């Protein structure tokens, strides 16, 4: 059982939860690959085994292991797989399953909220048209006029012997990236292939730097159909700085609802390829990674010129001065627009609170150090001086190949 | 199936073939990663010696020669005879450099080829130890123009105790325990400070009192030595445009000289082998000055900067931090003492990775240590996937002699 020390406080805990780790990770005794983003890849005998452990995990959660309901529910799932080769989750289980996947997510610093999650059940969906309507309800509910509310939306489980539900966009809201004559990119360079795929499937492109893409939605064994998001459903925050008046004139924007839509959800050996979830942004996500990554909006230098910083030399720490005010601008703008946002300090301190909670409840917490530590001011946050143990528990969110 | 490694800012992809030759195991398994943890015979000694001798004779492009083969014979012959063997002067120099080269948590390794190796394997007492250490400090410091060096003392050997330096660095500041639980000076050195006093040292009452050295010769208690004040070069910390900052009375020392690690070469162990380079400014400004368990000046500074300290969203911590780092860099440049910022550091380390991929087919690197403790994703090492593993020769941690 791994020993884990917090070097800021001196405290020691033992991670007994690691012992119950399902799938094997990329690391081996002879090399650590903990920093890789995607490592490696991407029978009723087995499906039943994953179903059973999940069921047990459910009744355990609700004080009812060994009960009448438990025994009955175990026999029910078995009979179903025997007859059909798959089984169906009771709604309550689905809810639990979604919450556990969020809880078990090693890279998510926001898991203090893991218990508070709205779950929309779209397993009865089977057209691409109102797969889109299902998405619109989500975006509407979760945006909630800017008082953001965590939610997930579960579409039908994959069936062998006819195709998957997929959402071709990686987020429900993303900005267009237009390949240029230079080879350069106007807009967001992260979203270039999806901008490409949008045009080829019919979308008439825009002109600017912040054009919200159209959703590419695919129902089983059909080709993806393009829909447009009603502009009044896509809430955006114009970026302004509380003291640097020129900042607004840069015309930067970002959207309110971070909603990841290209990850597969797995519960008890059932696999859900289309299941968009959303919470709310940590300002460092927008202000540092999105706006300041050299391969993203890459604005850093522009902001520095505006601040009249010494960009002649790295040791002015101009990159650092400018990054901070960009982050300041994000938090200020979002607060002014009454949109829920959390700063990297508030966020990391609650995650500490979460580690302590998780200790008492499950004897540890799977946590990926590199993803929990913010991309600015790392050691100024408490999670930096905290030893972490990364491992895989199920239910989970897993990456998947892109449908094309 | 060697590991596939990607740079995510550029799109470069390489395969770390070097990693397959990892000599030892780390803390990780397929079940769980433990990569963020801080602290994770003759046949056996021979096979390491054999591998190191092969390393050396390849670097001097003489692999498979008969100088190469005969060296193996006499190593195996000297292990048979006396249960051990001695490094040639030349091999010692190769081995110390490689150790730096193989150290996964060092961002400064572009410089690995330029390392001054001082051979003190004939040292005989703590007094001589002191003399050797002073000359290191004078050579490495160089009136501000810092130079990389390592002084290698006698290897571990049977029938005789170790040479040990009890301090974790040649230059550290005392931390005096007050009975508020409060600490005057650097709190990370509370332990070394009372050890010193227990071995007959008259303490101070300042926040920056340079500690004496506690040096251990075989089968001998440690012996106290005071560093001549004119040898410990320090830098008063002021800020280019925050004039009140100077009034904090803050300083830091020129020369970062780690002295408690074990240098292992070809199976031989050197428990006392102090090495040094020059500072990366984040070590000083972010970790040593801002860690809550270190000097912890962050809020004092923010309050003087008139920052709003009652809410986290004002990002007071981040601003005050950046300014402490500006003040460090500015003071060191002002005082003409070598120092590197974290953008230049990580930049040159990117080059090192490139050199190393061409040279040995990869490089061990501890991501969580290579990324600066401020402004991570602002630097190029953040977006670079890395493979962490253990090669020999190496610097290893080792227990405190007390
Ligand atoms: C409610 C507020 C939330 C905050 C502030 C938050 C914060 C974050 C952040 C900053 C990341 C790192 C993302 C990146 O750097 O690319 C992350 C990752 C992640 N989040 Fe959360 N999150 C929240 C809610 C949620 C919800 C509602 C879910 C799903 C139910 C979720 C599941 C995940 C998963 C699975 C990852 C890992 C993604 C990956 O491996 O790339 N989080 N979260
Ligand atoms: C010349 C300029 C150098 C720079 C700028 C530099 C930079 C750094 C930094 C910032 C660290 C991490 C420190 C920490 O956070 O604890 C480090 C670690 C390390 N360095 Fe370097 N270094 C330099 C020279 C050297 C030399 C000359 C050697 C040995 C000959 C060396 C060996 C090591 C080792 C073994 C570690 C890991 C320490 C640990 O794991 O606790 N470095 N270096
Ligand atoms: C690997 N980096 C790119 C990336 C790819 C994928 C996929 N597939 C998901 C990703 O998820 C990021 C994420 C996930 C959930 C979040 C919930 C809330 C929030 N504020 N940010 C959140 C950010 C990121
Ligand atoms: C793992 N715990 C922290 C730690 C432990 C030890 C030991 N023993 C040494 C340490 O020193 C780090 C180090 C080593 C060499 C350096 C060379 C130059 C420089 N600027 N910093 C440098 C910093 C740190
Ligand atoms: C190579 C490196 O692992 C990669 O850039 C990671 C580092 N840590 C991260 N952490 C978060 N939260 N998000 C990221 O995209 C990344 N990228
Ligand atoms: C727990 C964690 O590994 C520990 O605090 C590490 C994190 N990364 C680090 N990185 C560097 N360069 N130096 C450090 O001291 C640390 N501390
Ligand atoms: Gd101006
Ligand atoms: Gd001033
Ligand atoms: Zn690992």
């Amino acid at each position: 059982f791994p020993r884990v020390k917090n070097w800021e406080v001196g405290s020691i805990t033992y991670d007994t939860l690691s012992a119950q780790a399902q799938q094997d990770g990329p690391c081996t005794p002879r090399r650590c690959l903990g920093s890789l983003v995607f490592p490696r890849k991407l029978a009723p005998e087995q499906l039943l085994s994953q179903a059973r452990d999940f069921i047990n995990q459910y009744y355990s959660s609700i004080k009812r292991s060994g009960s009448q309901a438990h025994e009955q529910r175990l026999q029910e799932v078995e009979a179903e797989v025997a007859a059909t080769g798959t089984y169906q989750l009771r709604e309550s289980e689905l809810v639990f399953g979604a919450k556990q996947a969020w809880r078990n997510a090693p890279r998510c610093v926001g898991r203090i909220q893991w218990g508070k999650l709205q779950v929309f059940d779209a397993r009865d969906c089977r057209s691409a048209q109102e797969m889109f309507t299902y998405i619109c309800n989500h975006i509407k509910y979760a945006t909630n006029r800017g008082n953001l509310r965590s939610a997930i939306t579960v579409f039908p489980q994959r069936c062998p012997g006819r195709g998957d539900f997929r959402i071709w966009n990686s987020q429900l809201v993303r900005y267009a990236g237009y390949r240029q004559q230079d080879g350069s990119v106007r807009g967001d360079p992260a979203n270039v292939e999806i901008t490409e795929l949008c045009i080829q499937h019919g979308w008439t492109p825009g002109n600017g730097r912040f054009d919200v893409l159209p959703l590419l939605l695919q129902a089983p064994d059909e080709p993806p159909e393009l829909f447009l998001l009603p502009p009044e459903l896509v809430l955006e925050v114009p970026l302004e700085h509380p003291t640097l008046e020129w900042f607004a004139a840069l015309g930067l924007r970002w959207y309110a609802l971070p909603a990841v839509s290209n990850m597969l959800l797995e519960i008890g050996g059932l696999e859900f390829p289309a299941a968009p979830f959303s919470g709310w942004y940590m300002s460092t996500e927008i202000g540092t990674r999105n706006l300041c990554d050299p391969h993203r909006y890459n604005i850093l230098e522009d902001v520095a010129v505006c601040m009249d910083l010494d960009t002649r030399t790295t040791s002015s720490l101009w990159k650092d001065k400018a990054a901070v005010e960009i982050n300041v601008a994000v938090l200020h703008s979002y607060q002014l627009a009454k949109v829920t946002i959390v700063d990297h300090h508030a966020a990391t301190a609650s995650f500490m609170k979460h580690l302590e909670n998780e200790q008492k409840a499950r004897g540890g917490c799977p946590a990926d150090w590199a993803w929990i530590v913010p991309p600015i001011s790392g050691s100024l946050t408490p999670v930096f001086h905290q030893e972490m143990v990364n491992y895989f528990l199920s239910p989970a969110f897993r990456y998947q190949p892109d449908p094309w």
